[PDB]
RNA sequence: UUGGAGAGUUUGAUCCUGGCUCAGGGUGAACGCUGGCGGCGUGCCUAAGACAUGCAAGUCGUGCGGGCCGCGG
């Protein structure tokens, strides 16, 4: 239910009523996009690094 | 004087500080896998929520008067 009251001329008027509705369909119509997500990149380099460090020191002690 | 053990864990390494973690005993327990026997214990820590049926409190004729029936005539 739509009402396009502001014109003193009718069929400018309508000319808005109608389009409101239009437009307004368009909107509802089309909704949001693909694609997710991204994976990691750099995993291999990066936490590797941390598991080369870790190990090596590792066989140490004591605290 | 019948009683007192610690380890892992920050650093390239070190010492200190300091948290986290584990091995110990316990239980009115539960859960998983398994399950032969006995004894002594023990078993609604939740809803002091709600409950079918039976049973948990009576007895005395040597306190008193009755009624129902068994017997003596
Ligand atoms: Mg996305
Ligand atoms: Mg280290
Ligand atoms: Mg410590
Ligand atoms: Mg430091
Ligand atoms: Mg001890
Ligand atoms: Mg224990
Ligand atoms: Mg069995
Ligand atoms: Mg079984
Ligand atoms: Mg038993
Ligand atoms: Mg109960
Ligand atoms: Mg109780
Ligand atoms: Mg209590
Ligand atoms: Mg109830
Ligand atoms: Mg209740
Ligand atoms: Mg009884
Ligand atoms: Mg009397
Ligand atoms: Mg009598």
């Amino acid at each position: 239910v739509i009402k396009a009251q502001e014109y003193r001329s009718q069929e400018l008027n309508r000319e808005a009523a109608l389009a409101r509705l239009v437009a307004m369909i368009k909107e509802l119509t089309t909704e949001k996009k693909a694609r997710r997500p991204t994976r990691p990149t750099r995993a291999s380099k990066e936490r590797r690094l941390a598991s080369k460090a870790q190990k090596s020191s590792v066989k140490a002690m004591r605290g």
